[PDB]
């Protein structure tokens, strides 16, 4: 039941991971432009860490053995940073890999996370293979989402509606 669209409020049973930054389930308090047909959204709390991420663990993993490699989500800021959407390592060890976009910080912002230009995440040790090009073609069922990507930038955002397509 929580697997891919997540569209929140749908009484979602999500899962985060032990380290995921504080997740709740709100009454959309931006009804606004892109997502004016939303009455409930994920609400994201950073804390100010560098790295901190929402992690998701799916109850079924993406398949990206298919020519589907492209995440959307829809992210309100109010402020011009960097988001990651990644996979953690996949079901059969898949390097974890992940897209890099900007939020240009006019509110609800539809981001697209082409999988097609993913990179390899950051493993200690493996400095060799780091930010190389790399498609996922196997299953991953535990994603991390990290608003202002290497900022501090602490605050409420809010987000829904992540799609394969
Ligand atoms: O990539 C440049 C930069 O990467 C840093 O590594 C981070 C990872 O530390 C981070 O790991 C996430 C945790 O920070 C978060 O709290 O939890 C989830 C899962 O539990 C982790 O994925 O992930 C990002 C994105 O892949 C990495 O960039 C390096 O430590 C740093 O040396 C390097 O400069």
């Amino acid at each position: 039941d929580f697997a891919l669209p997540i569209n929140f409020g749908a009484d979602i049973e999500y899962t985060t991971g032990a380290n995921s930054v504080p997740f709740e389930v709100v009454t959309n308090p931006e009804q606004s432009g892109i997502n004016a047909t939303d009455t409930k959204v994920g609400k994201v709390t950073n804390q100010g860490g560098q790295y901190e991420a929402l992690t998701f663990l799916l109850d079924e993993a993406i398949d990206f053995s298919g020519s589907n490699k492209t995440i959307t989500m829809k992210v309100y800021s109010e402020v011009a940073y960097q988001v990651l959407f990644k996979l953690e390592t996949g079901m059969n060890g898949e390097r974890a890999n992940e897209v890099e976009v900007s939020h240009s910080g006019n509110g609800w912002e539809e981001l697209s996370f082409n999988f097609n230009n993913a990179r390899n995440s950051f493993v200690q040790g493996d400095d060799a293979n780091n930010g190389q090009p790399f498609v996922p073609t196997g299953q991953y069922d535990e994603i991390s989402i990290f608003l202002d990507f290497a900022g501090f930038t602490a605050g409420d955002f809010y987000i829904d509606d992540i799609e394969q397509n």
